[PDB]
Parts: C-alpha cells; structure tokens; sequence
C-alpha cells in the first residue's frame, strides 16, 4: 500500500460497449486508492486517460494532446505490481478507430 500513482492526473471513462453501464467510479476509486489524483473533466492538467468504450471526442483529445492513452488493464497491473507500470505497455483500444 503505497502512494505510487502521486504524478498522475487521470480522467476515467471505462463504459461497457454497449454503452449503458458506466464504470469510470471504481476504477477512479482504484486510481486514488494509489494515490492518483483523478479529474472529473479532461483539462490541460491530466496526465493519464483511462479509456475502454468511452466517446470518440475522447479518444481524439487524447491523441491529439499526447496524454498517456492507456487500458484498464494498466489500473490493475499497477495494483497487483505495487508499481507505476509503463505505460506504452497498455495501449487503450478503441474499436471504431480506423474507421
Ligand atoms: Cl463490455
């Protein structure tokens, strides 16, 4: 149990693919549990975009911002690890992508 998500600025949006269920609030309680501070709008301060099915307006944003673009995979890595886990080991999906 450590602080060792301190540096990230993370905005959440993790949706089931249908898109009825919202699940951003646990994974933003994971992120805090590590020490993260989770944003609740992606301004210029946010460092990390936890993104699974989430709006295509945020994905693009996150592209075109260079913010760390990850799945939510990362979230649990860094748990089960007690490690800041690299980041580009976790790139996010986004099936609508090249279409
Ligand atoms: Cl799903």
């Amino acid at each position: 149990a450590a602080p060792i998500l301190k540096d990230v600025v993370a905005y959440v949006e993790v949706w089931s693919s249908n898109g009825t269920e919202n699940y951003s609030k646990t994974f933003t309680t994971q992120l805090v549990d590590m020490g993260a501070k989770v944003s609740k709008t992606f301004n210029k301060q946010v460092t990390h975009v936890i993104f699974k099915d989430g709006y295509q307006s945020t994905w693009d944003k996150a592209q075109k911002r260079g913010v760390k673009l990850v799945s939510v995979l990362w979230v649990e890595k860094c748990r089960t690890a007690g490690a800041h886990i690299d980041e580009s080991l976790f790139p996010a999906a986004n099936m609508n992508e090249h279409l």
